[PDB]
C-alpha cells in the first residue's frame, strides 16, 4: 500500500494526480484509466523510490 503519484507527460496535455493504492497493479490500473481519460497514452514508467508513475506521450 501507500500513496502513489502519476505524472502525465503528454505532447499535447500534461498534469499530475495522487491516489492511495493497495498494490502497484491497482495503482497502475487507476492511473492508466485516469491518463486515458485525459487522452494521454504514452510510454509508462515507474519510480518505486518515491512510488510514482510517468506516462510520456
Amino acid at each position: 500500500m501507500g500513496t502513489y503519484k502519476l505524472i502525465l507527460n503528454g505532447k499535447t496535455l500534461k498534469g499530475e494526480t495522487t491516489t492511495e493504492a493497495v498494490d502497484a497493479a491497482t495503482a497502475e490500473k487507476v492511473f492508466k484509466q485516469y491518463a486515458n481519460d485525459n487522452g494521454v497514452d504514452g510510454e509508462w514508467t515507474y519510480d518505486d523510490a518515491t512510488k510514482t508513475f510517468t506516462v510520456t506521450e
